[PDB]
DNA sequence: AAAATTATGAAATTTGCATAAATTC
DNA sequence: GAATTTATGCAAATTTCATAATTTT
Protein backbone atom coordinates (compact mmCIF):
# COMPACT_ATOMS: atom_id res chain seq x y z
CA UNK A 1 0.00 0.00 0.00
CA UNK A 2 2.78 2.22 0.98
CA UNK A 3 4.99 2.89 -2.26
CA UNK A 4 1.71 5.00 -3.61
CA UNK A 5 1.82 6.97 -0.62
CA UNK A 6 5.93 7.87 0.04
CA UNK A 7 6.38 10.62 -2.08
CA UNK A 8 3.46 12.46 0.11
CA UNK A 9 4.52 11.66 3.02
CA UNK A 10 8.12 12.64 1.67
CA UNK A 11 6.46 15.96 0.76
CA UNK A 12 5.23 16.49 4.05
CA UNK A 13 9.08 16.01 5.69
CA UNK A 14 10.45 18.45 2.98
CA UNK A 15 7.47 21.09 3.50
CA UNK A 16 8.17 20.98 7.44
CA UNK A 17 12.05 21.66 7.14
CA UNK A 18 11.06 24.13 4.79
CA UNK A 19 13.31 22.88 1.99
CA UNK A 20 12.95 23.75 -1.89
CA UNK A 21 12.40 20.19 -4.49
CA UNK A 22 15.74 20.96 -5.24
CA UNK A 23 17.38 20.78 -1.80
CA UNK A 24 15.81 17.38 -0.91
CA UNK A 25 15.43 15.53 -3.93
CA UNK A 26 18.91 15.84 -5.11
CA UNK A 27 20.60 14.58 -1.80
CA UNK A 28 19.60 11.24 -3.72
CA UNK A 29 20.28 12.58 -7.06
CA UNK A 30 17.08 13.15 -8.33
CA UNK A 31 16.23 15.97 -10.20
CA UNK A 32 13.79 18.67 -9.18
CA UNK A 33 11.47 17.91 -12.05
CA UNK A 34 11.73 14.21 -11.21
CA UNK A 35 10.56 14.88 -7.19
CA UNK A 36 7.54 17.36 -8.77
CA UNK A 37 6.19 14.28 -10.78
CA UNK A 38 6.64 11.79 -7.81
CA UNK A 39 4.75 14.52 -4.96
CA UNK A 40 1.94 14.94 -7.54
CA UNK A 41 1.42 10.70 -7.74
CA UNK A 42 3.52 9.50 -11.24
CA UNK A 43 4.68 5.99 -9.88
CA UNK A 44 7.47 5.85 -7.36
CA UNK A 45 10.40 3.55 -8.76
CA UNK A 46 10.81 0.82 -5.93
CA UNK A 47 14.37 1.43 -5.09
CA UNK A 48 13.47 5.36 -4.66
CA UNK A 49 10.27 3.69 -2.57
CA UNK A 50 13.31 1.62 -0.53
CA UNK A 51 15.63 5.31 0.17
CA UNK A 52 12.82 7.70 1.07
CA UNK A 53 11.49 4.61 3.42
CA UNK A 54 15.10 4.32 5.65
CA UNK A 55 15.27 7.99 5.08
CA UNK A 56 12.28 8.91 6.29
CA UNK A 57 12.69 6.62 9.67
CA UNK A 58 15.93 7.91 10.61
CA UNK A 59 18.11 5.11 9.33
CA UNK A 60 19.71 7.33 6.39
CA UNK A 61 21.58 10.75 7.69
CA UNK A 62 21.84 13.47 5.62
CA UNK A 63 25.68 13.81 6.49
CA UNK A 64 25.65 9.78 5.02
CA UNK A 65 24.17 11.66 1.77
CA UNK A 66 26.30 14.37 1.54
CA UNK A 67 29.30 12.04 1.97
CA UNK A 68 28.07 9.57 -0.34
CA UNK A 69 27.61 12.66 -2.90
CA UNK A 70 31.76 14.58 -2.78
C1' DA B 1 6.87 42.78 -10.07
C1' DA B 2 11.23 40.44 -9.26
C1' DA B 3 12.99 36.23 -7.24
C1' DA B 4 12.38 31.73 -6.13
C1' DT B 5 9.92 27.66 -6.57
C1' DT B 6 7.17 24.15 -8.95
C1' DA B 7 5.08 21.98 -13.14
C1' DT B 8 5.20 20.37 -17.81
C1' DG B 9 6.15 19.26 -22.93
C1' DA B 10 9.20 16.60 -25.34
C1' DA B 11 14.07 14.75 -26.36
C1' DA B 12 16.95 11.56 -24.72
C1' DT B 13 18.15 8.19 -21.69
C1' DT B 14 17.04 4.08 -19.15
C1' DT B 15 14.31 -0.07 -18.18
C1' DG B 16 12.25 -4.30 -18.66
C1' DC B 17 10.37 -7.72 -22.04
C1' DA B 18 11.56 -11.33 -25.38
C1' DT B 19 14.68 -14.26 -26.29
C1' DA B 20 19.45 -15.37 -27.73
C1' DA B 21 23.75 -16.77 -25.93
C1' DA B 22 26.26 -18.80 -22.51
C1' DT B 23 27.15 -21.60 -18.56
C1' DT B 24 26.31 -25.25 -15.20
C1' DC B 25 25.24 -29.73 -13.86
C1' DG C 1 21.94 -31.84 -23.96
C1' DA C 2 18.58 -30.08 -20.64
C1' DA C 3 18.20 -26.62 -17.05
C1' DT C 4 19.62 -22.54 -15.44
C1' DT C 5 21.76 -18.33 -15.74
C1' DT C 6 23.31 -14.17 -18.16
C1' DA C 7 23.40 -10.91 -22.12
C1' DT C 8 21.23 -8.20 -25.66
C1' DG C 9 18.11 -5.89 -29.30
C1' DC C 10 14.48 -2.95 -29.02
C1' DA C 11 9.80 -1.16 -27.46
C1' DA C 12 8.21 1.34 -23.92
C1' DA C 13 8.38 3.68 -19.83
C1' DT C 14 11.16 7.16 -17.26
C1' DT C 15 14.31 11.13 -16.67
C1' DT C 16 15.80 15.33 -17.44
C1' DC C 17 16.46 19.73 -19.84
C1' DA C 18 14.27 23.80 -21.23
C1' DT C 19 11.13 26.75 -19.84
C1' DA C 20 6.27 27.97 -18.57
C1' DA C 21 3.39 28.64 -14.74
C1' DT C 22 2.95 29.52 -10.14
C1' DT C 23 4.05 31.17 -5.65
C1' DT C 24 6.57 33.94 -2.29
C1' DT C 25 8.50 38.00 -0.54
Amino acid sequence: TQPQNMAFRAKATRTARRESQETFWSRFGISQSCGSRFENGENLPFPIYLLLHFYIEGQITDRQLADLRG
